[PDB]
C-alpha cells in the first residue's frame, strides 16, 4: 500500500471508523522528542501521545526490556501464574507505598475497577444499602469512552446520543471545596473522583489548597479519595505524582498511559489491603491484564523515570516554557497554565484564526500539537527533552504564532 | 526475586490483588502448544489462555512483527496519523467483507463500542426517542468485566455488589428463537448481542438453525445483530467466525483475544457504513487504540491463521478429540460437547471428586486445563496442534480421568 501522506488519510477515510479527526501528518517513525512523516521531515512531538510517552519514543532501555521477554513468554491468563507479575506488584507498591496493586490494560479499565472497589466498599465496610452507593465526580472530567465514563461527563460530544446512562454519578463543580463539602452531606456517597490537574479540559489546575481540602473533607465524611493520575502522574508535573505538590495521600490512585511509555497498554489501581480485599477470588479481571509482557515494560518504564531524573527535569523545564510564554501577545494568548511539562495556552478565537489553525502553522514549522477546545492549545514533549530543544521549540512557538 | 513456585505464589499473595484463584503452577516459557514451569517440568497448554493463543505460544512469526517494529515507532495517538493502522484496515475488512473498522485495545472496549454504536444508530436512524433505546442479550453471556458488562450478566459473581446497574439491558434465555420474537416486538429495541458458542458459561453450543432465526428475526424487526466472537471467531471453532457454519452475516462483529496472538491487547468492531458512521469524529476513542505496534502484530496474526489453515486442522482435530472423550464411562463424563478446537465435558461433582481435582491431577499428569463451574471442565489448545500430540494429549485425560 501507499507511501503518501494523501493516500494514507484516503485508505483510513475508506476503512476505518471516522470517530477521530486527526491533524493531516502521517508518522512513520518516532525517536526521543523527535517524529519523522512519510516525506521524510522531522518534528518535535509537543503531544507525546496524550502523556503516553513520558519517556520519548522508543527508549532503548524499554524496547529492549520488551524484546527480552517476546521469546520467553506473553500471556498465560491469570488463571495460572507467572514469574513476572510478582516482581512487577512488589516494585510498583514499594515505589508509591500502598499494601496492593490490581492490573488491568487501558485507562478506563483503571477507572472502572476503581469505581467497583469503591461501590464494594461502599456496601461491605461503609454499610450503605444495596444499590444505593454514589460517586462523586468533577466537571470537565474525563477518565475514558466507555458507557460508565461517559455518564459523569459534562461534554456533550461524549454522552450524546449514548443510550441511557449509569445511575448513581453525582457531578459537581471543579476546584470547589463549599461544593464538595455540600455534596458528601449524602451518607450514601462512597467515593469522590478527581483529576489533579483536568488535562481533556484545558490543563486546569485548582488552586493551592485545593488537595489538601479534598483529602480533609473525604476522611472527615469517611468517603475514597480517588486520584486519577493517569495523565498527570509519573513526573509529567514535576514530581512521582501530582498529588505529592501538596503532601496529599489518595485512598486510590490510578495510573496508566506512561506506565509503559507507549510500548504496551498497562494501567494500574493502586490501594491498601481494607480497600483492595473487598474484591474476592472470580469477582473482577481481564484476560490481558497483568501479562508477564507489560509488566516488563513497566518496570523499565519506571526505572527510566527514577534514574534518569525526569520528574526535576520536567519541574525545571516547566518554568522556563511557561515564562517565555507569557511574553507573547494578549490578543492572541489570553492564559498560560500547567505544571513541570503538563502545559496549555489559550488562543483568542477570532473570525480569522483559531488553534486549529495555529497547529497547522506550528505543523509547518516543525512543532506537532493539538487543540482541545478550539482556543486551547496543550504542550506537552517527552520528558527527556533538554533545555537546548526545548529554547528551539519555542523559537518555532514564537515564529508561528506571531506570523499571524 | 524468588525463583520457587510457592515463593511466587505468597510474593503475589501479598503485592496484588485477590481477584484470581489460579491453578497452582508457575509458568516462566512458552512454545507453541507447550509451557514450562519454574521446577523445569513441561505442559501442554489445554486453556490457550482463553482462546487468546490460538497460534501457539510465541509464534516466530507475529514475534518478529513486534520485534521490527518496536524500534520504527510504538504509538502516536490517534491526533496524528501513522502509517500502519491504514494497511491493518485495509486487510482486516476486506479479509470479513465489512466496509470499516474500528479498532480498541480489549475485548470489553469492543463490547462497549457495540452498545454505544448501537445506541446512537437505534436513535438516530431508527428513530427510537432519546433513551429509550434497549439491547438484549442471552442469559449465560460473558463480555468483560466493565460496569456495563456486569449489567447483564446473569452471574451474580459478577455482579452482586458492584452499586447500581446500566438500564437498558434486557435478558432473555439463550437457545430460544421465541423468546428472541417476543422480546424484539419492542420499537425501542436496538440491537441483540449473542455468543455464537456461549465459552465461560460452559461452552453452550446453540441447536442448528439458531443463528438463522436470529438473523431473520433481527433482519424483520429492524434490530442489529451483534456476534461476539472474541472466543470463537479466528479458526479456534473450524471456521474464520462460528457464525459461517450457518452463513450469517450479523451488522456487527466484534474480534479480540487471539486477533495478537497472545502478544497485544487488540480487539476490533466490524460493521458497514451505516452503522459506523453513526459515530462521528471526537465521539469515540481510545488512546492505545489502533496504535502502529498493535497493528503490525495482528495483520501477522492473522496471516498465520491464513498460511497454515488452522480453521481446518481445528475441525478435523476437534472431530477427534470430541469421538475419543465420548468413550469415557458414562458415570464419571456427563457430557461431551463443542466445535472445533473449542470443547468441553461435563464432570459428575460427587462428595468426593470435581472438576477442580481433576484439573489438579491432569497438572501432576502433564496437562494444563481449568474448571469453569465446578462440574465443566473445558479443552482449548492451541491450533497449531498435531495430531500425535493431541493423541498424546488425549491419554493424560484418560490415564487421569480412570485414576479417580
Ligand atoms: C488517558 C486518560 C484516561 C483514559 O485512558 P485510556 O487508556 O484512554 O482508556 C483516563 N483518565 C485520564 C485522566 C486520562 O488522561
Ligand atoms: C474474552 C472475552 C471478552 C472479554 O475480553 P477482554 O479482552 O478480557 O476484555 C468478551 N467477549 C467474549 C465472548 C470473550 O470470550
Amino acid at each position: 500500500g501507499p507511501p503518501t501522506s494523501d493516500d494514507i488519510f484516503e485508505r483510513e477515510y475508506k476503512y476505518g471508523a471516522h470517530n477521530y479527526h486527526p491533524l493531516p501528518v502521517a508518522l512513520e517513525r518516532g525517536k526521543g522528542i523527535y517524529l519523522w512523516d512519510v516525506e521524510g521531515r522531522k518534528y518535535f512531538d509537543f503531544l507525546s501521545s496524550y502523556s503516553a510517552v513520558n519517556q520519548g519514543h522508543c527508549h532503548p532501555k524499554i524496547v529492549n526490556a520488551l524484546k527480552s521477554q517476546v521469546d520467553k513468554l506473553t500471556l498465560t491468563s491469570r488463571a495460572f501464574y507467572n514469574n513476572v507479575l510478582g516482581e512487577y506488584e512488589e516494585y510498583i507498591t514499594k515505589l508509591f507505598n500502598y499494601h496492593k496493586v490490581l492490573p488491568m490494560n487501558t485507562g478506563v479499565e483503571a477507572g472502572e475497577t476503581a469505581c467497583k472497589l469503591a461501590r464494594k466498599w461502599g456496601y461491605t465496610v461503609k454499610g450503605i444499602q444495596k444499590y444505593k452507593a454514589k460517586i462523586v465526580f468533577a466537571a470537565g472530567n474525563f477518565w475514558g469512552r466507555t458507557l460508565s465514563a461517559i455518564s459523569s461527563s459534562t461534554d456533550p460530544t461524549s454522552y450524546d446520543g449514548f443510550g441511557p446512562f449509569m445511575p448513581g454519578f453525582d457531578i459537581i463543580p471543579y476546584n470547589d471545596l463549599p461544593a464538595l463539602e455540600r455534596a458528601l452531606q449524602d451518607p450514601n456517597v462512597a467515593a469522590f473522583m478527581v483529576e489533579p490537574i483536568q488535562g481533556e479540559a484545558g490543563v486546569v489546575v485548582p488552586d493551592p489548597g485545593y488537595l489538601m481540602g479534598v483529602r480533609e473533607l473525604c476522611t472527615r465524611h469517611q468517603v475514597l479519595f480517588i486520584a486519577d493520575e493517569i495523565q498527570t502522574g509519573l513526573a509529567r508535573t514535576g514530581r512521582w505524582l501530582a498529588v505529592d505538590y501538596e503532601n496529599v495521600r489518595p485512598d486510590i490512585v490510578l495510573l496508566g498511559k506512561a506506565l509503559s511509555g507507549g510500548l504496551y497498554p498497562v494501567s494500574a489501581v493502586l490501594c491498601d489491603d481494607d480497600i483492595m480485599l473487598t474484591i474476592k477470588p472470580g469477582e473482577h479481571g481481564s484476560t490481558y491484564g497483568g501479562n508477564p509482557l507489560g509488566c516488563r515494560v513497566a518496570i523499565a518504564a519506571l526505572e527510566v523515570l527514577e534514574e534518569e531524573n525526569l520528574a526535576e527535569n520536567a519541574d525545571k523545564l516547566g518554568i522556563i516554557l511557561r515564562n517565555e510564554l507569557m511574553k507573547l501577545p494578549s490578543d492572541v494568548v489570553t492564559a498560560v497554565r500547567g505544571k513541570g511539562l503538563l502545559n496549555a495556552i489559550v488562543i483568542k478565537e477570532t473570525k480569522d484564526w483559531d488553534a486549529w489553525k495555529v497547529c497547522l502553522r506550528l505543523r509547518d514549522n516543525g512543532l506537532l500539537a493539538k487543540p482541545t477546545h478550539g482556543d486551547i492549545i496543550r504542550f506537552a514533549p517527552p520528558l527527556v527533552i533538554k533545555e537546548d530543544e526545548l529554547r528551539e521549540s519555542i523559537e518555532i512557538i514564537n515564529k508561528t504564532i506571531l506570523s499571524f
